[PDB]
């Protein structure tokens, strides 16, 4: 079947600062909560860390030349907060800003639109020492960081994202303790979540006041769960799983309130959102679009012992990627329609890809399973567009294999293989497949 | 996850006469429309035919010993009509009956409940020469065939199925011309479909009048399609695809009428159901259960040029089995719930399996993909049962690799590999996996 | 180096009833706590169970012919209690006794001395329903079981073992809940341990009173731990680890009391040994020898959170077998000397071997790692003998690959490979290596 | 398990001049006893010699860049005596000194602390012609060589070692005749041993008098043997084996006398230490630390025919490296504690590694066995430190595969593979494993 995409559909790739840059102590860069987390025994597989990574701090010219020959139109990357404000102290580090100027100018020189993610989990450790995100003072610090970026890169960046995956920053990091700072306290996670939102709203307001060019939004990772049974409890368990990922952040932004159920659910566990007068009005600041990050879908059932959401995921026996996630692309189509509850808003698939660990053999990386995964999901994207939904673009998660957080370098997601012993780049077969798709602007599934 | 099945869940395997028996001219067996079809150049891949097949006419003792060590509780097989009535002439062939007596006695001797399919596509050619199924006289002939079986095997067979997949017998065979007798005429397909139903109702009535022991039903192959778009036309295209497979045969049986839409749809193409007074009352004869045959699910859209149903199947990019069918087990769960429109009737999964062509290597057949397929579908079965649906059993399509109709022996579906050069049987890894599942009565999915 | 063994050193192999026999419902056999445990979802890997196993209930003639060509002088096997007393009810099952008569007569016919283990974990479920081992009534039942065996096989069996690994029966099964009946209660484990001892003493007394021919003892699995540091706490942690395995059962038998430390240790956790007047005198019944079961050694340190013994095992980085146990043969030499605290008693290495999962390739099983493991341990045995210690024999754990309890059939320990799909036996290379060693009565290590 | 090392633990790598340098006749270098020994038929496997070797005389910049990216903090190398004093004649060769200036400056430029071994077996042949080490005149010559180095590299080298493995220089070379000069005379070996000690003491005294910066010590290869039996004779055999390697050199240095037993032992064979007035006082010169070289451990027994020490090593069947040495890391922990008899002195593991001959395949050297070996020994190092012992650093024996003395290039010990046909360097997998360990400063053992 032939799937033809819109004339101005935006094709791209994505990365994150700490996962590819390296040079963690270079040019005055301060430490982030992830440097600390990764340097702690038992937090990251094999003791891997973001020192060096893909050394993209030095090899960005090569990476850009590679994405250029891919035919891509945009590149999503994030800004290392501690490279700009080593202590989130207000004392700017020009060397840090200069790095992004080099990357951005080279991007614009190659006709590639920068898609800037301001916050991709690397909160300066100095700020964490005072409570990081748990402390409202951090809100003011982010706004200064954001404003600095808006003033410095005005006209050079037309697409901005305040936060990448609030659910991970708040709950995965402060409730489940899997990501930095690795805490396990419901109240703290809720505090972090609320403060991210306020910080987001204020940043958007400054963006507007400053007259910065471009559009600005936020990029939540979206979840999707379907009930194992037709029971009301299973249905409720799925509602919680889905809502905590998107609705808990999007309802405040689009409708001015936290999902009541869940608020009640958390109250039962003794937790309450630290809402202060004016907060909700701030969070309700209008945004131009949102980024959606999708990887998988699940079948859940109510289970009193299954985590703080009492929602158990059933292993349905579907094949999984090398990181253990089942592939079921329909979830992307289902959640895109679900999200229409906020209106037919502009949506970019900022994140989508698969962990496939195939290595270089005979000079190539035969990652057929990655091609298969991307094909299936791009079909759902076309399907959504065909339903009249405003899905504006797609960004393959990761141009390069990189530091996959707590998994270390063991889990590869790139379309370009990186041998971390030499830093040599080897485009995978998925890279050439993707180059053809973006170049033609249409896709074909064949037996 | 652990999936525990009901105490009396019935585990089994299935085959069909023409696909495994062989000895096509032995002991007075007459020719069937499939012998004719297969002996015709261009009808079956490579010119393969049912002569010999798995030679189960002679090797049934071995097959039964193999299903016995599998721990199975029932065996679904079909009766070769032309072995009983070489010409559907009324002149019984005792040698034919004796074969099934040997098979059935051996089954009962091994504590394996026979699950008898009366009609599995092998209509005697003599009857086809007069119009086969298109001629109402064939209705009377089937009833005699059926009655003969009820009288001869009373008490030895407690589970009976009149027809296996009416949609294939009628439409696939008489409209699409893919299966014997290979015709391409809408009206003839509709005539065949209607006559099968009348023949089914009369057989059930005789079953009741004779006081034959056991339960009796019919086994349609069920289809499931989901709309590509949210459009009303795509929705209608899916309704036609789904209904023609099940509803067109089940609504008459359970509710006394053909689905009105479709009737109108066919009328537009100039075709009408040849309904005679009393027909619908006959077809409405009460049945004890139904067999459901499921293999795949599809995503469709309306397309004026896509066949007589104008329903186009979209290639979503999902991986497929070796015969080309996508695996998406949710379809089984969806259609089981769909079927509740007829009430919470007793349902047996009479057919489910996958074409996986792995051969014997190092003494074994590592058919992991078949195990994966079966695991996924058994989960949906447990899921349906958990929803309170009366799914009573499951029969893995084919104990043995066999004659896969128009595909010939090229497409293997067995849990037991058969080398057609020697007739040697080699249990596949799926066989040992299945033996463990049925033996334990529960299933476990693991990463 | 050449290691020459004593003229009358006894070479053998070992198995256990539930792990090899199969025919779990045949000839009136009752259910054991292990049938129940294995038939419970989540208790044994893959849902494996002892139904069938190595089908040694039917294939013992072949197994014996194979051990015969091995040149072995004894065969250690266990008696299925529920085959003799289906309900531990007192109602003897002659068919059960007849099975062991066939095995024993064939052994004696082949010049192979039976080495009978009375209790190898298969307590009749009927007895467990009343408290099994936790109920003193079980003590009386075992004595009847034991007495029945002494009377029935007098003169045919000259070597008897009451219990195999009391530590597993009590603590692993009732405190850690890893083995049947899978309980997690300190007090219950201590009760079981004490009752096994009383049952052991009474059985030995009856053995003496009846004048049964042969020698009788008990076979504990011995542990060995060395301190990570020179600290007194690490030293204490190792003392607990070592003593609970052997001393907690041997001190009562040889010296008339439970190790005081440990008694105090358990008292701190609120547990006390249910000692009744006369118990200790009973347990102190004189025995002829003991069987020692050894597999591995460990380096431990004190850790308040490391189990009920607060003894943490350090992963020193040594290579491990396929079941995960490090190989360090010196432990056998160290514990044999440690055990001299009870005098220079007759000791048989009733258990020693390694989990090596090599399969049949090119008609053979190249299990070099098993040969390496056995060579290393036989050297320590020679070493102990050379020190004047009375180590009388050695029995390779398992003639055959079998049901490895909670690991199922996944973990192979045999010197003879068993394909569970066919029950075909294939002697591994270790088998031929062992045949040469036992035949020559000496061993040689070479570079 | 996680093993975290001290904040200032010193990680490094080690090599030796004659084993890596090459350019044996370049820039006025004189011949050493090893050039002579290697150029003699039958002395070194395949007639291999140190001409060329790793050509590190020319390729040191590359080697240093490679150790730099390893994250190492020190580099142990030795000085070719004949490059400095071609004839040990007193006539300095500035070109020789300039080479080490280039190496040392590059090391300091890269933040790598030089760890200088003055004597690593390459005695100038001119000196051997007069008796080499057997002639006291050689003592004066070494002191001049040493002094020259102290004066020339003052402030550039803060870590010095006078002699590397006195046992090899004396006994292996002059009694067993395995290493240059290849003599077999007990008295001569004892003379060499004593003269090395005097030369060592005088060098240390000059070091002190000159005010040279840094610390100075000696690096003996330590042996460890455990008795096969509990007999007093086996115990004595092990004492001799252990003491001749370390105590015979360390007791004189730390306590002012040769181990009395052994002195008596050698007297029985007619040999006496040529001690002159003042010698012992000289040898007793205080040192700052010692280097310990460890590779293996053994189990020995007394045997009148087993060499001049009548100590036979038993082949216990443990797996060995490719050069034939068993791996048993506990020996390192045992000897470190044994050495405390001299007080809790500063100890550096100057040598530790394994001969693993894996070659380059698919662009890499999968030397997993080397990683396994290093992991096991680093654990014992952490273990010793945890016991309060002052183990200050660890140096992996050999950055590069090199000339392994009498074994030639056949036995590879490097973490970096060197193809001697091209001199191409290929970092082995152990290199990347080590880079991660040193970088993190902690180690983790995993199943
Ligand atoms: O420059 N300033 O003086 C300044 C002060 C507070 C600012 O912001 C304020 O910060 C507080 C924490 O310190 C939060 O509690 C308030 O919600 C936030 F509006 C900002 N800003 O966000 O642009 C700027
Ligand atoms: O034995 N008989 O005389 C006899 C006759 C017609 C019989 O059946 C009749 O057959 C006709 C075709 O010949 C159909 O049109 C009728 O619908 C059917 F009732 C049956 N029967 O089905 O049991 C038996
Ligand atoms: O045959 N009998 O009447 C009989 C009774 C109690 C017997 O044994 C007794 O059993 C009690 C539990 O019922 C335990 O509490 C006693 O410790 C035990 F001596 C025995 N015996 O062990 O030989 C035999
Ligand atoms: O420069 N010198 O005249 C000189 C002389 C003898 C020296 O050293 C002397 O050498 C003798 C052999 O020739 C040895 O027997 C003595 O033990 C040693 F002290 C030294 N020195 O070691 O520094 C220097
Ligand atoms: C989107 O998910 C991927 C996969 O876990 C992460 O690597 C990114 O950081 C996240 F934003
Ligand atoms: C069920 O479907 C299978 C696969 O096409 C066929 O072989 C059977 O005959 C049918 F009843
Ligand atoms: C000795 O240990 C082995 C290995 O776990 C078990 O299979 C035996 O039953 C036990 F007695
Ligand atoms: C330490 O031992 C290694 C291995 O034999 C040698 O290559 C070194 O020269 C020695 F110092």
């Amino acid at each position: 079947t032939i799937f033809q995409f819109p004339q101005d559909f935006m094709w791209g790739t994505a990365t994150a600062a700490y996962q590819i840059e390296g040079a963690y102590q270079e040019d005055g860069r301060g430490l982030s909560i992830w440097d600390t987390f990764a340097h702690t025994p038992g937090k990251v597989f094999n003791g891997d860390n973001g020192n060096v990574a893909c050394d993209s701090y030095h090899r960005y010219e090569e990476d850009i030349r590679l994405m250029k020959e891919l035919g891509i139109r945009t590149y999503r990357f994030s800004v290392s907060w501690p490279r700009i404000f080593p202590n989130g102290d207000g004392e700017v580090n020009q060397e840090g800003l200069d790095y992004y100027h080099r990357v951005v100018d080279l991007l614009n020189d190659n006709g590639i639109e920068p898609f800037c993610t301001l916050y991709h989990w690397d909160l300066p450790q100095a700020l964490q020492d005072a409570g990081g995100w748990g402390n409202r003072r951090t809100i003011q610090a982010f706004v200064q960081f954001a404003e600095t970026m808006f003033r410095e890169f005005h006209g050079k960046i037309q697409h901005w994202l305040t936060f990448n995956e609030p659910w991970c920053i708040a709950f995965l990091s402060n409730m489940l303790g899997v990501h930095a700072p690795g805490l396990t306290n419901l109240q703290t996670a809720i505090d972090v979540g609320h403060h991210l939102l306020v910080a987001h709203g204020l940043s958007v307001r400054r963006f507007r006041e400053l007259g910065t060019s471009g559009q600005i939004g936020i990029a939540p990772n979206v979840s999707w769960a379907v009930p194992y049974s037709t029971s009301e409890e299973d249905k409720a368990a799925c509602a919680r799983t889905i809502s905590l990922h998107s609705d808990w952040f999007l309802q405040p932004i689009y409708q001015g309130s936290y999902p009541q159920f869940l608020v009640d659910w958390f109250a039962e566990q003794g937790a309450t959102v630290p809402i202060q007068d004016g907060d909700m009005d701030i969070i309700g600041e209008p945004i131009d679009m949102i980024g959606i990050n999708y990887y998988s879908m699940s079948v859940n059932r109510f289970n009193p012992e299954a985590g703080f959401l009492q929602s158990e995921e059933i292993n349905m026996g579907l094949p999984v990627t090398d990181i253990g996630w089942p592939v079921e692309s329909r979830g992307l189509y289902e959640v895109l329609h679900y999200l229409q509850k906020y209106g037919n808003i502009d949506i970019y698939i900022t994140e989508n890809g698969a962990c496939i660990n195939d290595e270089v053999v005979n000079g190539k990386v035969q990652d057929d399973r990655r091609i298969s995964y991307m094909q299936q999901h791009l079909v759902q994207v076309h399907r959504a567009i065909h339903d009249g939904l405003h899905v504006k673009g797609y960004m393959a998660w990761s141009l390069l294999d990189n530091f996959e957080w707590a998994e270390g370098y063991n889990m590869r997601f790139g379309m370009i293989h990186v041998d971390f012993r030499t830093q040599v780049r080897t485009p995978k077969q998925s890279y050439y497949w993707y180059r053809n798709v973006v170049g033609n602007n249409w896709l074909e599934t064949r037996r």
